[PDB]
Parts: C-alpha cells; structure tokens; sequence
C-alpha cells in the first residue's frame, strides 16, 4: 500500500476510524499551538492526519508498524489510548487551565493568542469577568466578537450554509451578473458544519477596477438592509508575478452577516428571527480562479503538504494564485483544480478526500 508521507497523495475523507487517537493528537497539537511550541505542533497534526486516513481502526501497535510520520514521542501516545482506552497527556491539557482560558478566549471574533495571553496574564478566566471589567478596552472585532458570541459559537448547516449562499449570489449576481460565486471551504469538503461560510469569487468580464470595488458594492447593499453586522475588507496584496513565497492574498473580506432564519429550509420547522453568521468573500481574477480554490477549499494539513511537496519534490512553489517552476523557470498555469495537481504531478484527489 505504501502511505505516502504527504497528505497530497493521500486520500482522507470524512470517515475517521481513528477518533480515539486523532483527537487525543490534535488536542495535545493544538496545544503546542497556544503553548507558541511551533515544533511539536508539527508532529502532532502530520500524525493526526495519517491516521485520519486510514481504512481502519488500530487496535495494536502492530497496525502502526509501517505508517509514517509515526515518531515515538507519539506511538507512546497512541499506546496509552490503546491501553487505558483515553490518554493521560490529553486528558491533562484539557485540564491545564492556561490551555483553557486560551481556548476559551480565543473563540471570541477579534481574539487571538496576543490578547488572549494578555487576559490570562490579568488574571482573568471567564469571558463574563471579561465583558464586565469596567476597564479593558475593546476593538470593533472584539466588540462585535462578543456582542454575537453566541450564535457564532454555535455551528453552521449546511441548510444555514446554503441560506448563505443564495444571499452571496442574489448580491454579486447584481453587480456582476458574469460572476461565479463557488462555496468554498470545510462545507465544500463535505462537512456537515463549520464555523464560516467561505467563498471564491470571480468573473471573466470583471475588470481591475470592477473586480475591486464589486466588494465593497456587495457589503454596501448590505449596510443598506441591515444584513451587515460587521466588516472589515482588506484590499489585495497581490502582485501577478509574485512567485509563491519560500499574507500576499487577494481582496478578500471578512464579515459577520445576520442570517434571517425565513430564509433557511431545513428538517426544523423563534427568538430574534435570525442568526448571526461569520462569512469570508475572496475576490479573484478569472485567470488565477483554480488556485484560489485549491487555495481556499480545505484543509491546513492538505495546503500544508501541498506546499512542501510541491517544493522538496518538485522544486516547484505553489502558491494561492501561481505555480512557478524554478526549475524552467516558467510559471504554470491552470484552467482547473485538476490541472493544478497535473502539474505537480499528483493523482487528483476530490475535496471531500482532503479532509487531512
Ligand atoms: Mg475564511
Ligand atoms: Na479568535
């Protein structure tokens, strides 16, 4: 069978057999991660990932006696979990309190491991201390972070995610009526939820200036309903010839929109009528549309491995809107996602079978 290394020439859907472990390895990965422990991080998510691969559940250390990014700091974790059934390390973690706060903090919109660690460091350990300390200060992201906590907590349908959707289109479909509006993300890898509903935008008649403005016209439309709840549109850091670098993304546009629950047909059917729901647009130009997609669809680890097995293997740089060979030093293009994997020399493998 041979399990190549690389999550690019692996095929990882969404039917984990390994849960047990895999969630013991990205709770102790995710940890290195607030723990700014850049190096076993590492170790942990090419691990996790493996596994979340496989066909079959592991039920003795025999069945690891072949897979890769297996290291012994980690089989002794996995050993544990085969063992006592759970993990110590990772039942520890959980506990740590700094580890907690740090989660807990972190799910704010507008809180990262900056002000989180900042907050810990006060000595606060609740978002309700936090709300309420008549002293802190708080930035608009935070602000409206907190004010829709909440609802952003709670996960997203595909329903809801399909409800988005349409609004994206009815929206973009009225400023640029020539433009391909393609849900990307978690749910366009076949998930049943996510956290935000993302999406790739292109058309083949926009123009620089057109293609521009076309998000701020869209959120504009909007403000103008109440369904903009939140904004913040950063404007391209795209050069064309930027070769891949060993940031720099298209407009894109970060946003909370309120979802009217009318517009959401699901096996369910009130409070408020609506639903907060975080939502990200990524302008991009016709020409490039197949690496912002690969660039967007799913998942870390996938676009991780991608990229390093594009260039310790192909000496080639992938990047979210260019592939330059070093090698012919010539850029290639793709007029498709399929392409792309071609040129890199990889059989293709299908978004649902990037859930690495
Ligand atoms: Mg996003
Ligand atoms: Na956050």
């Amino acid at each position: 069978k041979k399990i190549s290394q690389y999550a690019c020439q692996r095929r990882t859907t969404l039917n984990n057999y390994n849960q047990l472990f895999t969630d013991a390895l990205d709770i102790l990965a995710e940890n290195d991660e607030l723990r700014e422990n850049e190096g076993s991080c590492l170790a942990f998510m090419r691990a996790s990932s493996v596994l979340k691969s496989l066909p079959f559940p592991i039920t003795s250390m025999k069945d690891t006696e072949g897979i890769p990014c297996l290291g012994d700091k980690v089989k002794s974790i996995i050993e544990g979990i085969i063992e006592d059934g759970e993990s110590s390390e990772a039942k520890a973690v959980l506990n740590d309190e700094r580890y907690k706060s740090f989660k807990l903090f972190t799910s704010v919109f507008g809180v990262g491991l900056k002000t989180a660690e900042k907050w810990f460091r006060m000595g606060f350990r609740t978002l309700s201390k936090i709300q309420s300390d008549k002293s802190l200060r708080f930035t608009q992201m935070q602000k409206a972070g907190f004010l829709y906590y909440e609802d952003l907590v709670s996960c997203v349908n595909r329903p809801e995610a399909e409800a988005v959707s349409m609004l994206v289109k009815e929206a973009v479909v009225t400023f640029l009526p020539d433009a391909l509006v393609t849900m990307t993300g978690g749910f366009r890898r076949g998930k049943m939820t996510g956290h935000d509903v993302d999406f790739l935008i292109t058309s083949p008649e926009a123009t620089e200036d057109e293609e521009q403005q076309l998000l701020h016209k869209v959120t504009d439309f909007w403000k103008q309903q109440g369904l903009l709840l939140y904004c913040d549109i950063l404007e391209s850091t795209f050069e064309k010839f930027k070769q891949p670098s060993r940031l720099d993304h298209f407009q894109k546009c970060f946003l909370i929109l309120k979802l009217d629950h009318g517009r959401v047909h699901s096996e369910k059917s009130e409070g408020k009528g609506w639903k907060a729901i975080r939502v990200d647009l990524v302008m991009c130009p016709y020409d490039r549309r197949a690496f912002a997609l690969l660039g967007w669809t799913g998942s870390r680890q996938f676009e991780r491995d991608l990229r390093r097995y594009a260039t310790h293997e192909r000496k080639m740089m992938l990047d979210n809107h260019a592939l330059y060979d070093r090698t012919k030093r010539v850029f290639l293009e793709a007029e498709s996602e399929e392409e792309i994997f071609a040129h890199l020399g990889l059989d293709y493998i299908e978004p649902w079978e990037r859930n690495a």
